[PDB]
């Protein structure tokens, strides 16, 4: 029965047909069942464990170097007795490679937490209902509960399920909506229809809902709805239907396999368009029996020279490192790529209650009464510290630590915040912390009784158990609590009833402890407590109490205040009613009033410096939440989201508010405006979607089911670690510690991440880039083939590899949170850049070949061959007489091949330096500034020097160890590579913006 709400307690049970004095009939319990299943959500199982295996044989340049290795296998097969010893070597490590990053892949996916099954951690195990089964309440499984079922809630149950209130046992319901609503004062409940059909959750004061907790009181309802039409329901659904889009990274990563593949088709085609002259010599060596080879020989060639085959890995290896770095933060990451894309953050929107604040209301501030002396009245003012329920603080007075115990005014403002009291405080052995046990505003003052310690009793040698309720106990022996008169609305107060207990003091008397909204309390005291004696309320005392409680209540404070009081001659218990609240107002008069305190929901600790941080890093910080307006604001200036006297007139917006303005202005109002209150989950969500339609990478952080929308949307959604089971499984980050500020550390890693990462990407592309021009000189020039698959794996995988890694580890700038966000659509080579390593792989091409060629041709040990029959070594066994003289088997030979790889080693290492920085000389950002790399480039080194020695390594891949005339060319050849682009840098900087 949506809609509930608005419809009277009758109509609510008129609709189900059901008895509010027994409960629904076992048979319309059945019959419910069926028609509105159970009370759950549906199972969340997406993509299982082959079905990453598939999604990983997808990617455009895996299924093209796969298909590579298809051929490259009925070539290994074609492979006569000249090769055959080691020849379907290229089709396997072609094929070991897709399968390595491939189970990586997987094994990686795999590590996930579902958000259904994990949501079970919010979702009541247990639910009380009346039943016509029985005349006493029933207690069953939450999902076993349906639409029309008649339910009990009592302080310190979890709501079962959306409830309609029928009637409220205790005098009033106070319920904690904060995990829905993100309201931060529990809310008092009521029984009448609200009539508004619009009416949003925190406007509906008569219905509970799932997941909330009762912080006061007991009530009967009739269930209105379960499983997904519950407001918890409709939320997880929306989670459900938002779509998240790749990684800038991930997009450009695609594009720029997208932009490969037709280069490498194209080039495939470019080089027929050279090979069709074929059909013009007079001979036939094979028509299609044999001769045919070739062609594919190349394609294979140039695929595997085009794509760096070990990007996947230096990149998984360096996401996974910062993963580590991050967990040292206690900040959990849950998807490796985020751990960069958190550094292209531009704007990150906040939910207020749980995430920007503890949700603990906590008293920061009090008073009592120093002295009094005709129009003089003087306050004796009092701070405390923390900001949790923890007993764990101090007292202060003019910033200075007291002992409460020595002022005995704050001995009785300690005992009436103890015994004026319904509530507690307790340490959850397993969640490791203390929580509030009842009403928050009322455990508020059990911690403040345990921080003042006004008795001084030892709390050093105590548990984490026993010290949460050590001096609370202490005082609870001094009076026996005969009995209490709730909280009412109307009077706006509570008090209890207490006879003297310990024979320490039996010559006291009775006595009434009140508290309450201090107008109302303070109007109702005719003495005011001067340490331990009283003196009567005159004008200029109340003048004062009431102009600093005046000052708490707003301003740079905002505090809610409570005043505090007792009856120091209280009537006999037989001459008083307790049935009926209506009377307790007058039994709290004829007071002695006794001090104040201001508490609040606090801000956490580090949230003020971390926001100063963003700023100067141009991140900007929206506060989102389901509050009020008052609460909302309030929270901002204390943060600094806010000036402390600044005019908020078009910088705060309430849902309402926000929803009168037509959507273009909605649309500019996201990046005016800094605090949206009274907001609805799909509000946070809406909000984050206008931030990312200007092309701002947003992160959102909460705590709370409300935030689960937004939290998924968002590029980057970052969860409380005290936060719910739904916020932490829509998020790609979740801080364990609560600790805000690790939001910012996680920004400048991710900065710093993504800057290493543009310079081994870049690197690692660029070999590719001279790789193919080598490949497409050799096959142009009919010359034989300077590198092979085999060489050039172990280069784009290991020799180049391991410098990437190294690059990974590149020093960040001293700036790096001293600029603004990048933009996300930044590609990472353009413009000068593009034609540095235009140059660049122009360079390696031709001094690869070149160096091959040179031993061919010139080295004083290969063969004295001439250019074109080098270029037609192929027609070398046919025509022997035209160019003749030697064994035309040395074209095959390994020397010109360790030549040609030789350099592009020696080539990559100079780059490889190159890249530590984009435009900066090498003389200016020495080559020792990274220590990790001239240790990858001894590494990368000493294995080349592997692969030319270890016998079984040389004879696999076609390489022999070189002279040390040959290497000195090698050198030659190589070295002035770092001139070149020493050279293109210096352009970039004087003559160009660099
Ligand atoms: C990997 C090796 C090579 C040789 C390759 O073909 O890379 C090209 C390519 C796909 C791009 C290019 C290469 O293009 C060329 O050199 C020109 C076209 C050649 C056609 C020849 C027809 C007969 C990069 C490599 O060239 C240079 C010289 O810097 C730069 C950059 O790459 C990046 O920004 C890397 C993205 C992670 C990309 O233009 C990129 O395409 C994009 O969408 C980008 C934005 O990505
Ligand atoms: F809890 Be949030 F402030 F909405
Ligand atoms: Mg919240």
């Amino acid at each position: 029965m949506e809609a509930a709400h608005s419809k009277s307690t009758e109509e609510c049970l008129a609709y189900f047909g059901v008895s509010e004095t027994t409960g629904l009939t076992p048979d319309q319990v059945k019959r419910h069942l069926e028609k509105y299943g159970h009370n759950e959500l549906p199972a969340e199982e997406g993509k299982s464990l082959w079905e990453l295996v598939i999604e990983q044989f997808e990617d455009l340049l895996v299924r093209i170097l796969l298909l590579a290795a298809c051929i490259s296998f009925v070539l290994a097969w074609f492979e006569e007795g000249e090769e055959t010893i080691t020849a379907f070597v290229e089709p396997f490590v072609i094929l070991l490679i897709l399968i390595a990053n491939a189970i990586v892949g997987v094994w990686q996916e795999r590590n996930a937490e579902n958000a259904i099954e994990a949501l079970k951690e919010y979702e009541p195990e247990m639910g009380k209902v009346y039943r016509a089964d029985r005349k006493s309440v029933q207690r069953i499984k939450a999902r076993d509960i349906v639409p029309g079922d008649i339910v009990e809630v009592a302080v310190g149950d979890k709501v079962p399920a959306d409830i309609r209130i029928l009637s409220i046992k205790s005098t009033t319901l106070r319920v904690d909506q904060s995990i829905l609503t993100g309201e931060s004062v529990s809310v008092i409940k009521h029984t009448e229809p609200v009539p508004d059909p619009r009416a949003v959750n925190q406007d509906k004061k008569n219905m509970l809902f799932s997941g909330t907790n009762i912080a006061a009181g007991k009530a009967l309802g009739i269930v209105a709805t379960t499983g997904v039409s519950t407001e918890i329901g409709k939320i997880r659904d929306q989670m459900a239907a938002t779509e998240q889009d790749k990684t800038p990274l991930q997009q450009k990563l695609d594009e720029f396999g997208e932009q490969l593949s037709k280069v490498i088709s194209l080039i495939c085609v470019a080089v027929w368009l050279i090979n069709i002259g074929h059909f013009n010599d007079p001979v036939h060596g094979g028509s299609w029996i044999r001769g045919a080879i070739y062609y594919f020989k190349i394609a294979v060639a140039l695929a595997v020279a085009a794509i760096p085959e070990g990007l996947p890995a230096v990149i998984t290896t360096c996401l996974a490192l910062g993963t580590r770095r991050m967990a040292k933060k206690n900040a959990i990451v849950r998807s490796l790529p985020s751990v960069e894309t958190l550094g292209c953050t531009s704007v990150i929107c906040s939910d207020k209650t749980g995430t920007l604040t503890t949700n603990q209301m906590s008293v920061c501030k009090m008073f009592i009464i120093d002295k009094v002396d005709g129009d003089f009245c003087s306050l004796n003012e009092f701070s405390i510290t923390g900001s949790t329920y923890a007993p764990e603080g101090e007292v202060l007075k003019n910033d200075k630590p007291i002992r409460s115990g020595q002022f005995d005014g704050l001995v009785e403002l300690a005992t009436i915040c103890a015994l004026c009291n319904d509530s507690s405080l307790d340490f959850n052995e397993t969640k490791g912390v203390y929580e509030k046990v009842g009403e928050a505003t009322e455990t508020a003052l059990t911690t403040l009784v345990e921080k003042m310690n006004v008795f001084n009793t030892e709390v050093r040698n105590l548990s984490k158990v026993e010290r949460a309720n050590a001096c609370n106990s202490v005082i609870r022996q001094l009076m026996k609590k005969e009995f209490t008169l709730e909280f009412s609305r109307d009077r706006k107060s509570m008090s209890v009833y207490c006879s003297p207990a310990k024979s320490s003091r039996a010559a006291v008397g009775n006595k009434m402890f009140v508290k309450g909204a201090p107008e109302g309390v303070i109007d109702r005291c005719n003495y005011v407590r001067v340490g331990t004696t009283r003196v009567p309320m005159t004008g200029p005392v109340k003048e004062k109490i009431l102009s600093v409680i005046k000052e708490w209540g707003t301003g740079r404070d905002t505090l809610r205040c409570l005043a505090l009081a007792t009856r120091d001659t209280p009537p006999k218990r037989e001459e008083m009613v307790l049935d009926d609240s209506s009377r307790f107002m007058e039994y709290e008069t004829d007071l002695t009033f006794v001090g104040v305190v201001g508490m609040l929901d606090p801000p956490r600790k580090e949230v003020m410096g971390s926001i100063q941080l963003c700023r100067d890093a141009g991140i900007r910080v929206i506060m989102i939440t389901g509050d009020n307006k008052g609460t909302a604001i309030a929270i901002c200036r204390r943060i600094g989201i806010f000036g402390e006297n600044e005019e908020v007139a078009d910088r705060a917006y309430t849902g309402r508010e926000f929803d009168d303005l037509p959507l273009a202005e909605q649309r500019e109002a996201c990046r005016r405006a800094c605090c949206f209150a009274r907001v609805e989950p799909s509000h946070k969500s809406k909000i984050v979607e206008y931030l990312q339609s200007y092309d701002e990478i947003t992160a959102m952080t909460g705590d709370g089911v409300n935030d689960a929308p937004a939290l998924k949307k968002a590029e980057i959604g970052i969860a409380m670690g005290s936060g719910t089971a739904v916020a932490k499984t829509a998020s790609e980050m979740v801080l364990a510690d609560d600790n805000f500020s690790t939001i910012v550390a996680a920004v400048e890693e991710g900065r710093a991440i993504y800057n290493n990462m543009k310079q081994f990407i870049r690197y690692l592309i660029s070999s590719n880039v001279g790789e193919v021009v080598c490949i497409f000189l050799t096959a142009a020039l009919g010359l034989p083939e300077a590198l092979i698959p085999v060489q050039l794996l172990w280069v784009n995988l290991v020799t180049d590899g391991l410098p990437a890694t190294a690059l990974g580890f590149n020093p960040p700038d001293l700036d790096i949170m001293d600029r603004p966000p990048r933009s996300p659509k930044e590609p990472l080579i353009s413009g000068w850049l593009f034609f540095r390593y235009m140059a660049i792989g122009g360079y390696v091409g031709a001094a690869t070949v070149g160096a091959a060629a040179w031993w061919f041709m010139y080295a004083e040990d290969g063969p004295g061959v001439t250019y074109h029959q080098l270029t037609h070594f192929m027609q070398c066994t046919e025509d022997h007489p035209h160019f003749e003289g030697l064994d035309c088997e040395i074209f095959e030979a390994p020397e010109p091949m360790t030549m040609a790889l030789s350099v592009l080693v020696t080539i990559e290492m100079c780059n490889a330096l190159n890249s530590l920085s984009e435009n900066q000389s090498l003389m200016r950002m020495p080559p020792w500034v990274n220590i990790w790399l001239l240790g990858s480039i001894c590494l990368s080194m000493s294995l080349h020097f592997l692969i030319l020695y270890v016998d079984p390594l040389p004879m696999i891949f076609k390489l022999k160890a070189l002279d040390l005339t040959q290497w000195l060319m090698v050198l030659k050849i190589s070295l002035p590579v770092i001139g070149l682009d020493e050279i293109l840098k210096f352009i970039a900087r004087n003559y160009l913006e660099g």
